[PDB]
């Protein structure tokens, strides 16, 4: 991924991949630039946020929120 390596991750999902699943990677830059680098940050994102992030569209907002909810709110052993 990133030009330079950082370390390791623990079942941590990235926005780049979290968006690809919902075909919303088109908002990646918008999210990353804003600060949303990993789901950890998305756990704080809300409906309004998306709107301000150029996601005035509900299709994306919902797909973005509903998606995050499943990841965060969902204790799955795996």
């Amino acid at each position: 991924g990133s030009s330079g390596s950082s370390g390791r991750r623990e079942n941590h999902q990235t926005i780049q991949e979290f968006l690809e699943r919902i075909h919303l990677q088109e908002y990646t830059s918008t999210l990353l630039l804003n600060g949303y680098e990993t789901l950890d940050d998305l756990k704080d994102i809300k409906e309004s946020h998306l709107i301000e992030l150029n996601i005035a569209d509900p299709e994306d907002r919902a797909r973005l929120l509903s998606a995050a909810e499943s990841l965060l709110s969902g204790p799955s052993s795996g």
